[PDB]
């Protein structure tokens, strides 16, 4: 589960936005530093505690700290904890949501801390995760500050103003529907993205037939629990 700062990063912001955040703000030193905050609901300060999972697996290989203000109370609660070991939870003065630090990653597994890729690789993975949430989440406000420099910064929009400030292009929507297909093209630029029921799919079948039959390509998929409509689709843009 946790193998790089990426996989943090994706593990934090999942618990954000299941807990309905609309504002996910993240940052990364070198790692050194992967801090997530959020204005979700919180976590009560009885529950605090507990979550110490993917918290766990985060918390047993880094110098962890999560403190987090229930939407129903005044103050927050900070618990600390190095290697999964939990060394003191204190009252803190917050806004109401959570913000959780996870610095010196493997710290305690110097072989896998060494074999990290250089920060440049991991800021990528780190950028191209949060695009990819931000690509499903039009109604949320993402940030992403990476060795102190604010690069990414996306406000709350409509979808196809979410894909066009992700890409910085103008785009075309095409549409074709138990099946139904919505994507955005944009002609000259070539990157495949797919979203099926609202997950990213990195299938390699369905980038090489984008490739073919279109290019930026961002196409979201809604399937009960294909390719045919799929070229279908990529006949349907406007004469000009
Ligand atoms: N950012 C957050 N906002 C609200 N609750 C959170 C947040 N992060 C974690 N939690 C709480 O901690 C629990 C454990 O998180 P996690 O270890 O990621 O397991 P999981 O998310 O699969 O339940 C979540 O079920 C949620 O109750
Ligand atoms: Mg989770």
């Amino acid at each position: 589960v946790i193998e790089s700062p990426v996989d943090v990063v994706k593990e934090l912001v999942e618990n954000s936005l299941d807990a309905k955040a609309t504002k996910v703000e993240v940052e990364i030193v070198k790692k050194r530093l992967i801090r997530v905050k959020d204005n979700g609901t919180g976590i009560h300060p009885e529950d605090v505690e507990k979550v110490v999972e993917a918290l766990y697996s985060i918390s047993s290989v880094s110098k962890f700290k999560l403190r987090s203000r229930f939407f129903q109370e005044k103050e927050g609660k900070e618990i600390e904890v190095e290697a999964g070991n939990i060394l003191g939870t204190r009252r803190v003065g917050m806004p109401v949501g959570t913000e959780v630090e996870v610095r010196d990653l493997f710290f305690n597994l110097p072989v896998r801390r060494k074999f990290l890729k250089k920060e440049d690789t991991e800021r990528r993975k780190v950028l191209e995760l949060i695009k990819e949430y931000a690509l499903t989440n039009p109604e949320v406000e993402f940030t992403l500050f990476s060795e102190g420099r604010e690069t990414l910064k996306l406000k709350k929009s409509s979808l196809k103003e979410r894909v066009e400030e992700v890409f910085q292009t103008k785009t075309e929507e095409l549409y074709a529907e138990g099946i139904t297909l919505r994507a955005f093209v944009s002609r000259n630029q070539g990157k495949y993205y797919v979203f099926i029921n609202k997950r990213p799919i990195q299938n390699k079948n369905l980038k090489e037939f984008l490739r073919k039959v279109f290019t930026l390509v961002v196409l979201y998929a809604e399937l009960p629990p294909f390719l045919e409509l799929v070229r279908e689709l990529a006949g349907k843009e406007k004469p000009i």
